[PDB]
């Protein structure tokens, strides 16, 4: 347990010695294009170190609060870079991304995915599943893990299913304002919504039930029994300390209902601007930046979701929202503003009439539900 | 007291609305040289806002913890910029400072100040004080305020006087390794050390005694009596909540003595690298950057000095040093490394023999004092 309360002046000394050595004893190259990137990277690294060693501890502790402090600092850095990218012109921002990786900044080609439907197709005699084969890509294994983590983040069945359904309706309405969207109805539902609910959401709820019926008693690593107990402790150190499963009961007040609606809206906007950011900044879907963003968003979303539940469930008259939820909301707003700024012509396309009627019907149905809620509250 | 517990989501909404307006509804200029500076400034402003609204509260509260959070964030930004400047070449760093202000990046002329001594000089019959007149500049009014604040920061007589004396000896030894240093012996002592001890240090100790014999009882701004009480409360709101005067007793152990020596060394290095930074980065002494650095260092030094006293005086087995002291130490180390890197040829000049003998005598005297301390501890 030495590392769990280790000193910070030792970290300061190590950092100072390392940077002093690498700056003085080495030879500085005579080109500014490399030294500028080196300085930016060094500043980012030092900020990460200082935050890891001196930031606040979040609600999550295991495996080490330094992990969540590191992710908080990464969130801060990402927000700063997002704002810097926002405040420039579009082509200069794309060239800045080209500075990040020397392959971006060029118009990538566009292709359609849902061009082939009717799985039982006699077009290709050799393979009946010729239409399915192209669909069976890394997306399907990604959906299971993604929704497993996203249902570990929010810890509710109804909220999770409503978020998934709302996002799928939004994706269908999003098809003509972003041409890469092309999915058949079977691929839309059976391949995505069916798979998520059947496997990812179900496994997340099973994990919550399994690890919410456990006794959390821990002791030292050297007081445990022989190698069997050693391996048991090593494996279980990455299991959570103790959680409180969230219970979002929205039909009890008005502010609580609006707060649940707001967090649902933020969750939807996260995925919306994820897709629109991978589109408008001219980054390929398989670029490592997108995967890094996904991992960071998974971790930061879990922490911020716990923090916003803690803020929402408090009985005290005035509580300040945790910094992680604030940072996630700021990042989402900045990403949405970037998306609106960079490509407004493609985003401003008018909705299809036949789906706009359905959207209006849903809106009026929600309004009727709200007024009926008010009526029943008045009666009671 | 509305602002003392006001909401943070309101701040987030205001920031998001203002940045979205200034980015979208305005027209982005078609030059990257202005947009890059605009983006950097916007990122700095957003980081300042987020830190002010969501950082940790330091030991100092009055007039508002937001003030000290703002100074902590400024410290973070200054450290990051210092490291970025460090990791480049010397000429590129000077041109970066030229980017900060379009007049820097040029070799400024060098002049001597202590070229005229012997105040009672019959060289100029018209004015006997012709030598004094050039000396009587803004430096003397600056010394009083500077040492008043610096003795409010450390809250001790002996430590303050020893720091002043050590810094003056260091300045005298620093004359040939930095040519701008030129002061006559009277200007060295009577004009600086005499004035500080007579006025600044004495007024600081008088203020500490006066405001350490006060009863700190406060109430609301609307429960006070009429306009007399209103003005009294308005004036006294900027008076401190309640302080605990530090008492540095170094002759009790060895770790405590070494800690006092370390904080004295950091205090000396702060002024050393202040002068060497204003010299080596080609900034004129009267540039606003130097004054901003002085103000920031005054505030951050006070906060970090309280934090390091709190860390040093704790009885608990393990306490983490406050972030402000960590940041001040990091900034001092980074500034010293920049000074060593940029102009090593001027700094590496061999010290004068006649003063090197005095320095060796002082060092051996300190060693004898330490061994006598060990001898007396062994006897007792
Ligand atoms: C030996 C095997 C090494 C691998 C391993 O997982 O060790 C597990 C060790 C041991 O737990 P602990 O720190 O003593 O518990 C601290 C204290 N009792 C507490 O829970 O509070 O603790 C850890 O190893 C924790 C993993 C740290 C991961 C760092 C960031 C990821
Ligand atoms: C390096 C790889 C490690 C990746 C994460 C490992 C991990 O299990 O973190 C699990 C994290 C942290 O949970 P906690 O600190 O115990 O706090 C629980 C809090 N009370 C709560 O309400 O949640 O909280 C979670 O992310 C919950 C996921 C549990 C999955 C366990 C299987
Ligand atoms: C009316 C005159 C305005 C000028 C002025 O100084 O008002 C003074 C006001 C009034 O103190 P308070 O906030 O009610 O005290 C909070 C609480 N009772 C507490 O001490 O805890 O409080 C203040 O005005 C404090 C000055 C804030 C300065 C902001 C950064 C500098
Ligand atoms: C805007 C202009 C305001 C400039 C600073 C005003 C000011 O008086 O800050 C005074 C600051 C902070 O005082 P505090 O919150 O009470 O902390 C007391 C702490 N417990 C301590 O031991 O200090 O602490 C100090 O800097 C002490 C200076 C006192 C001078 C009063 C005359
Ligand atoms: C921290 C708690 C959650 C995680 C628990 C364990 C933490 C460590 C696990 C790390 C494992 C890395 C996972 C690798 C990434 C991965 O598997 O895929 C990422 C998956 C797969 O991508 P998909 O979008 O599903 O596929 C697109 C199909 N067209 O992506 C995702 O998970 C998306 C996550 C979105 C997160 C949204 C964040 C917003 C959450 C809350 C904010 C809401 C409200 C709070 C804010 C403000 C309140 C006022
Ligand atoms: C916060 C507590 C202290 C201030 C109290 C009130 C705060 C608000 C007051 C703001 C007023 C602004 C003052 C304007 C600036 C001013 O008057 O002059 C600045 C003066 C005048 O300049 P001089 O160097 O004296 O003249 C040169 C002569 N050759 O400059 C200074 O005050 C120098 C201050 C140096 C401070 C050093 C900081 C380091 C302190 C502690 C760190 C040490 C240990 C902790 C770190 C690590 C521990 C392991
Ligand atoms: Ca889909
Ligand atoms: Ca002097």
């Amino acid at each position: 347990t030495f590392f769990w309360r280790a000193h910070t002046l030792t970290v300061l000394f190590i950092l100072t010695c390392t940077l002093g050595y690498v700056t003085l004893l080495e030879e500085t190259p005579q080109d500014t294009a490399y030294n500028t990137k080196r300085g930016i990277v060094a500043s980012i690294l030092v900020f990460l170190c200082f935050g890891v060693t001196q930031a606040k501890d979040g609600p999550f502790s295991r495996p080490h609060p330094a992990y969540w402090r590191f992710w908080l600092c990464v969130s801060v850095v990402y927000e700063l870079f997002l704002i810097f990218i926002l405040f420039q012109t579009v082509q200069d921002g794309r060239q800045f991304l080209k500075y990040v990786d020397p392959k971006l900044g060029v118009p990538l080609p566009e292709r359609d995915y849902g061009g082939n439907c009717l799985i039982y197709d006699p077009d290709n005699e050799t393979d009946p599943f010729h239409n399915i084969w192209d669909k069976l890509d890394g997306f399907v294994p990604a959906h299971f893990l993604g929704w497993y983590l996203k249902t570990l983040m929010i810890r509710d069945w109804w909220m999770c299913m409503i978020i998934s359904v709302m996002f799928e309706f939004l994706e269908y309405s999003l098809e003509h304002q972003l041409p890469n969207f092309s999915e058949c109805w079977w691929d839309h539902w059976i391949m995505d919504v069916l798979v998520c609910n059947g496997l990812g959401i179900y496994c997340g709820m099973k994990t919550l039930e399994w690890l919410s019926l456990k006794t959390y008693k821990w002791q030292g690593l050297w007081n445990i029994p022989t190698y069997k107990g050693k391996m048991k402790r090593i494996a279980f150190q990455f299991t959570p300390y103790s959680w409180v499963r969230f219970e979002w009961k929205p039909a009890s007040s008005l502010r609580r209902w609006l707060a649940v609606c707001g967090i649902i809206l933020v969750f939807l906007l996260a995925e919306l601007n994820t897709f629109y950011l991978k589109f408008v900044l001219w980054m390929p879907p398989e670029h490592y930046l997108v995967l890094l963003r996904l991992v960071f968003f998974v971790n930061v979303g879990g922490v911020a979701m716990r923090e916003i539940y803690d803020f929402m469930d408090d009985p005290k008259p005035h509580k300040k929202l945790g910094p992680q939820a604030w940072l996630v909301a700021a990042i989402t707003a900045t990403e949405l503003l970037i998306v609106v700024k960079y490509d407004p012509h493609t985003l401003t396309l008018s909705l299809p009439f036949y789906i706009s009627q359905c959207w209006t019907l849903g809106s009026v149905l929600a309004l009727t539900w709200t007024v009926w809620r008010f009526f029943l509250r008045d009666i009671t």
